[PDB]
This record gives C-alpha cells, sequence and structure tokens, in this order.
C-alpha cells in the first residue's frame, strides 16, 4: 500500500505501464498517462503546455479544475454561451482578427475546452460541429470525459462513440476513474 | 557610339567593369553599378527590392524620381516635415506600434529616404542623427547624393566626408554624373 516517490524518481512499477497501455488501447489513442487525482490533472496540464500569449475559448459551464488550471498558466480567457455555436464561430473569427490585447499581434495559439457531458444540465457537447470549426480555423480541441467515459455509448467509450467521430480529431482527451469505475485517479 | 543591347544580353564591355570598380573605390563602398539615366535608376530601384507590406518614411522635399519609384512598387508612404528630427523619431515609434493599416500586423520592413543636399533650399541632411535612429530602431537608410558628390567635402566625396560618417552605415548610396562631372548616367 506504499508508494516510493514521484514517477520520475522511483515510483514506477510494471502495473503503471500495464494500466497506461490498457487505457490507451481502450480509448482508441496511441499513448496515455495515469495520475492519482483528477483535480490535479486538470490543474497542472495547461501550466505545462500553455503560456501568456495564447488564448483559451472555454464553455461557460466548465468545471472548477479547468478554470484553476487555466488561471495558473497565464493565458487569456474568453467564454461562449452554453449550447451556442454561431456565437462560437463569431468569437473565433473576431479573436483571430483582433489579436493579442493592447499589442494586436497574432495569437500564438488557440485552444477550445469543453466537456463530454455537463453534470448539472445533463446535456452533451456538439462534437461534430466542434470538429468542423477546429479543422476549418486551425484551432485545437480539449475534451473532459469525466461523466461520459464508461457509462455512455453503444459499448462505453464516451461521446466519440455516440457521435461516430474518429478519436483522432480530438487533440487531448482526459477523464477520471472516480465516477463510473469505483476507483480514483485520472488519465 | 553604338551599344549592343541590355547589359545582360550583349551590352557589357570592359569599360563598364572599369567604371564600376573605379566608382566603388572612389565612394568607399565595395561594389557598384552604372546606368544610362538617373531618373530611370530612381524609378526602377524600389520596384526591385520593395513590396506592398513595407513602409517608406521619406522627406517632404524629395525629388520626383524617388516618388515615382516608390509609387511603382506599392509600399506605404509617410512623410515628415523638412529639417525636423523629433517628428521623425515620433513617426518611427508610432508606425512601429501601429503596424500595417487595417490589419495591424508588424511592418515587414522600414526604409528612410533623404537627400544629401536639397537643390531648392540649399540645406543639408542631418546624417549623424539619421544614423543614430537607424541603428537604434533597426531601420534602413537610402541617400541620394545627386548634388553633393564631386562638389562638396574636403576632397569631394559628399556628405559622408562632411560629417565624418563612415560610409558603411548607409545601406544604399546613389547619385548622378550629370551635375558635377559633365556627363550622363547614374550609379
Amino acid at each position: 500500500i506504499q508508494s516510493g516517490g514521484p514517477r520520475a524518481q522511483i515510483g514506477t512499477t510494471d502495473l503503471h505501464i500495464k494500466a497506461e497501455k490498457l487505457v490507451a488501447r481502450f480509448i482508441g489513442k496511441e499513448d496515455a498517462l495515469v495520475f492519482s487525482m483528477g483535480y490535479g490533472t486538470n490543474a497542472n496540464l495547461f501550466n505545462a503546455f500553455l503560456d501568456k500569449k495564447c488564448l483559451v475559448i472555454s464553455d461557460e459551464l466548465n468545471h472548477t479544475s479547468i478554470r484553476t488550471g487555466v488561471r495558473l498558466s497565464g493565458a487569456a480567457v474568453r467564454t461562449f454561451k452554453h449550447g451556442d455555436m454561431v456565437g462560437l464561430e463569431k468569437l473565433i473569427r473576431e479573436q483571430i482578427v483582433l489579436g493579442q490585447p493592447k499589442t494586436n499581434r497574432p495569437w500564438k495559439k488557440i485552444l477550445i475546452c469543453a466537456e463530454g457531458l455537463f453534470s448539472m444540465e445533463g446535456t452533451l457537447c456538439n462534437l461534430p460541429k466542434l470538429v468542423e470549426l477546429k479543422k476549418k480555423y486551425k484551432c485545437y480541441l480539449f475534451i473532459d470525459e469525466a461523466h461520459s467515459i464508461g457509462a455512455m455509448g453503444p459499448t462505453g467509450r464516451g461521446v466519440c462513440e455516440i457521435f461516430g467521430v474518429d478519436p483522432k480529431d480530438v487533440d487531448i482527451l482526459m477523464g477520471t476513474f472516480t465516477k463510473s469505475f469505483g476507483a480514483a485517479g485520472g488519465y
């Protein structure tokens, strides 16, 4: 029941490797990592791959962990009304045109954050149209499948199975084992 | 008394090579070209090395040939009042900040055009301060020594000799043999 330390120092075992391989095969992607907390995952991801010259366009109903993780990095934030895609496209166009505030230089990067299922409304996210705009405007996509994985779809793979979307158009997928697997952690 | 054709086709002789070498040695630069007209030189230079995403900051008293050459290329033009350097620095700063019009992207290039001696006022150009700002703000310098070369300076080299400026801070120097050499052409 005792760990050794960080994964980089001594903490890794073969069980971690097996779990990562099995999760990656289950989702349909190439590789995966596992952590000991979902809140920590969402809080420490964006700090790692973002900066203060980038932009994040996230839904207004996102979880608190995503907000904390984005706040820790330094990027700019703009939100669109929940379940509205014309507003999303309009915001994307306007923010590409305007550029960085007070300097008007081109945005170095644009990331879109959403959720597979919002667990206060019960609604889904319009994944096919999100893929359409991300391909058209060269954005990136981040999806949080905390409540979708394991419990939705014909065989339980989430919203990609529900909408028939190939799980290669989504740049980063993350979820937790807490909701529908009776365990703890994230990936 | 007959030429053959363009310099690229058959028109070159050894006399052209000797003249280019001697002019380059006389001015103090590394290499030079000679043409058959000064108006044509000024009209066809900027078309060759400029574009529509660049900016030209020229004095308000420049010759007509410079204006035609700049107009033929497509670049944007802004002028500063004659004999005023605070306005020049202010314009440089504002135009670097603002960027390309209606798009606000960074200026791809900035070129400053002046004259060694303005042959309607009799005044010179403040070469040392022009060099100071071009070095400070990373601009480029173009000088038109039509009336200065041959007839000004301790030994007749122009405004570089008058101000003691090393003729390496000036990116492009051009003049004519019409005024003070009793001939025709330009370099």
